[PDB]
């Protein structure tokens, strides 16, 4: 969905006037025919009869208008409304896939010129934008407000999903029993959650201002779990990884490749093709995830760390001293790694 | 509900265009009659008057063909509209229970030709499906949403309490002390979660697409709980049973029996018949459960570990090498026994 | 709410076949006055004109009734359709507060005849019954589901709360560190939580066959409260209380008293009346919770038990011979009492 | 929003007689224009024609009115109907943003008398108040309990965020191991959770009676977290801080500051100014938090107490005794705080 066209869907998203006034001549179920121009001059071959009206923007004002028969045309920046009960005429042709008179104009007139052209039908409650050769259907925000309301649900059936296999995946991580098995699902269901985040987003953005709770509400679910799945792949990829790598192996599986468990841990750099072979498979953590998270150690010295213990249950035996001899680790952040491993360990397992 | 209407009913779910076509219909108070043959010729007799079309079907088409008098008449593969403004001319003599002259014609056509026939009144907002001596009333999707939205919630709390028991069991099942009210109180639960789950279904099929996030939904709150189950028979039942026996028990208890909890524990093997001398009944664990879900011990190999050690307890007595000498246990497998056992002994109890 | 009434609401109740003809009267906005006699002839002197009709009841001869101006008179079973288009012609002295012709009849009708009367006017939604002085107003389900769905969602968050106060209670218990603030705090919430469900009740029945599922929550979210709750004042009361004694403080605290901290603590028998005095007073629990719930001790035989150790403090000391001096208590009973509440401390203290 | 305006909102919100009849008049699409005044001779001159009713206020009656064409005239409580059908003439010379001449009327009327006019309009389904130089939309329920329930929601997921965060910060309380960048992300969570409330407010409050569930959950959503974080600043503020002066601190974050992380930590009276170095800054909570929830003791006292032992961590090494010679501290209350710090400590970490 080019961005050029997301700018033009922001004019008629809720929160806007022009958004209102369309919200109020659907309600009164008047059609509209809306040709969105900078200069009215250069277009007056496909505008004909109609009054010139060159006066500011209302919605109350679009409203009255739309009373009329024909078209209305504004200013792009809607500001203006330049003509009112307008016929327009784009070559007939343009090519259309559209019904009616009015829907078919619309798409004819919007490949013609490269502007937006608008139309709501009277007894259909939906706009349809038109700009160049695209078409973007805008639905009502009931309609949208109940599909988000849906994917939240959804979301936080994922979520709870997601808790539950990493606070085992924990459990097992500090008594260094993970198996392969136990990563990937946890990855995979970590994906798939953010995938579901991923396409709900158009919606979100369909909401405009009436989407803000939503927006929250996909803040709160998701605030950490991205971060948390880059250093699940730096912890238990087959070899080192760097953090900019592991964003893109999450890129992946968010947007390009299907989250299924062999992909996964083929992508991890395990060579399985059966399933089943996962339970088989012994890793143990790098200590990334718990360094940046618990220890709050930051990733650039955490490399040093990993780099000299290589992995987290080394890591938990190291002393204070032990520690020390790293490049960055003062009695500071010597004693944040050992004792929130420690704690940890006594607590959890 | 025969699978031969099942696939009728698609034809017409949300996402297809022709359901598209019927909602914009509904939505303007047209009526609609509609009459799904593949040889237009062969029922020429029970065709009269109207337009022959046959034009490539599209949903705005049928829109616009339903604004007239009379049916139309549709390919059975809904690609070709053959007829508009037909007089359709059943046998008046078929036996039929509907009301208004459209769902009679529409009742009786399809009893007599084995065609399906579908009606729409205009004051109504039901889609009436007919194929043989089937009728199936198809609902709007905002209606479903409402039914499923709650019977999902409903799960939500089914589920909680699943996860309650559950959680109790282990400590009981760990320590030993487990009792029969405990195993049927959550086989009950785990039991009536299901059957809401097999009620709701018909509703899901009915949304089509616009279900997805609705079999989402259900998929992350039942995910392993069928197993679960199960492995729970297999570890409770009086003498010892097969997997797929479990299955099938699982399967009476969902479908055709009810989950009573004399009914429950009698079908497991226990001769008690008044509800209280559950609690006086001590059971303990085969271990299918723990070896399965935590040690990832394949059923195929735990029937050798049950079949050595019969209950959980004695297995979580075992040393590695006791284990190792079952059929398939290697040292991988033995500490996995082990360790897990007794990771989770520490962790619960 | 008469019990009388509440038998007359079930006939227009979602699921019956008069409730469905009344929603097609309500959707087509023609208006609707039916009145439900057992034998025509003894109020002929109220029934002038129409036609006499005697045939079965059915939905939609119902609906095709009510087309034309005037009244209905069915049946009292609503197994009869008797007159349709009838004038009604009730006593014009009977007082009434009702607006309209058709509503002023139906309610002096009622009153004058001691039968059912329902009416339906054009332009709004509700179905008003009138039985004898009683006028019942009769919700559409997508009102009453909103109201429901809210009520639940509500006692979801006041639940949690509970389970909270519950779980840090226990913990006080087993420490034998409760104080009085804790055990009113806690039954506090548990009766707010019980009260809500006796006040959505009503809705509850209004939504017949459509409130299956709002049940289904109801009875997952508040299954073990009474129980526990009678326990939790068996436990903590002043001086040691019967079973049925307890269970009429909590009926009490439901439905004709305020759940105010000082009116709990005083009805518990405390003499306090200012509401910081609640966290010094010292209290013990007598173990009766602990005995039904966790050790699974019939109430019959918890009796002697608290009779012989007093506090949940000294049973908890108890070893399994002293135990078993109680009257009903073998080395069954007495592990189950002793080991459970062992298991108890060590998980939870 | 003034109050003034607000004591007039209430008027017309759910649950009055007169919001009642214009859900009436909005359901018919009938229109209004009424006149809210004490003394109908004092205004005279901007009412002319119509009938002169005086006569008591009902819904029925203002619905029936409400048919005719021009205004109604009740007394300001409500409880009159002065006049109907009459012709309202304000000075229109007074300056109008609103559309149409029903609402200019509305607003040049209540500017010029000081009084309150309520405008319907046909074909929308708002009611518009209009009292000196204010105007307030006032919505239909449904649109108000979808945002409230949206905002409820939105919520659930902020406090469930709050708790983790809270928990974890326990557990380094415990230990003393706590950062500047633990508080100040758990008082951020805080201050955000109850902004949320304080947004939803109005929507609340235009519910009326209908937004008696929601206030439930508002209220158990939130029940004790204002207190919490109050304690929280007393705890971990740089230099020690009263009561209530810390309440300000709240008030301030939650209405006027944003919640920034640098922006927090540094009204608690740290200098920092890059988010980073809030990891590296270790606090020491001074006890209140634990002393007033846990411990139960007053605020008063546990002055006394902070002001002997300093910090949390001293206060859990003190012995009863040690405790004893506290102002305030008699064995019972140093048995409370000696006992639940040790049990905290001992379940917790």
């Amino acid at each position: 969905v080019p961005q050029e066209l997301i700018e033009k869907i922001k004019l008629i998203s809720p929160g806007t006037e022009l958004r209102k006034a369309l919200d109020d001549i659907i309600n009164a179920n008047f059609g509209a025919l809306i040709f969105l121009v900078d200069d009215p001059k250069k277009y007056e071959d496909v505008i004909q009869g109609g009054f010139w009206l060159d006066t500011d923007f209302s919605a109350e004002k679009l409203y009255e208008l739309s009373k009329m028969n024909g078209a209305i045309v504004l200013s792009e920046d809607i500001t203006k409304i330049y003509y009112a009960n307008v016929h327009l005429v784009p070559d007939p042709t343009i090519p259309t896939g559209e019904t009616g008179t009015r829907h078919r104009t619309a798409e004819r007139l919007a490949k013609q010129t490269g502007k937006v052209v608008i139309a709501v039908s009277r007894r259909r409650n939906i706009i349809s934008l038109y700009y160049k050769n695209y078409k973007y259907v805008v639905n009502q925000v009931d309609f949208l407000i109940s599909k988000v309301t849906q994917a939240i649900s959804t979301l936080e059936k994922y979520k709870d999903n997601f808790n539950k296999l990493l606070s085992e995946l924990e459990v097992l991580e500090l008594e260094n029993r993970v198996t392969l098995a136990d990563v990937v699902r946890t990855l995979a269901k970590g994906f798939e959650l953010l995938r579901i985040v991923e396409e709900i987003r158009p919606y979100i953005v369909e909401l405009g201002e009436e989407g803000r709770l939503a927006r929250m509400q996909l803040r709160e679910l998701t605030e950490d779990v991205d971060d948390l799945l880059v250093l699940l792949i730096m912890d238990y990829s087959s070899e080192e990884v760097e953090e900019e790598t592991a964003q893109n192996i999450l890129q992946d599986f968010i947007t390009r490749r299907e989250p299924s468990p062999i992909s996964i841990s083929r992508v991890l750099g395990y060579d399985v093709q059966q399933a089943a072979q996962l339970d088989d498979v012994l890793v143990s953590a790098r200590g990334y995830r718990l360094l940046k998270t618990v220890a709050r150690i930051p990733l650039s010295i955490g490399y040093n760390v990993v780099r000299m213990f290589k992995t987290l249950d080394q890591i938990s035996k190291a002393s204070v001293e032990d520690l020390k001899k790293v490049e960055g680790i003062g009695e500071k952040r010597a004693r944040a790694i050992s004792e929130s491993i420690s704690s940890l360990k006594h607590r959890k397992t």
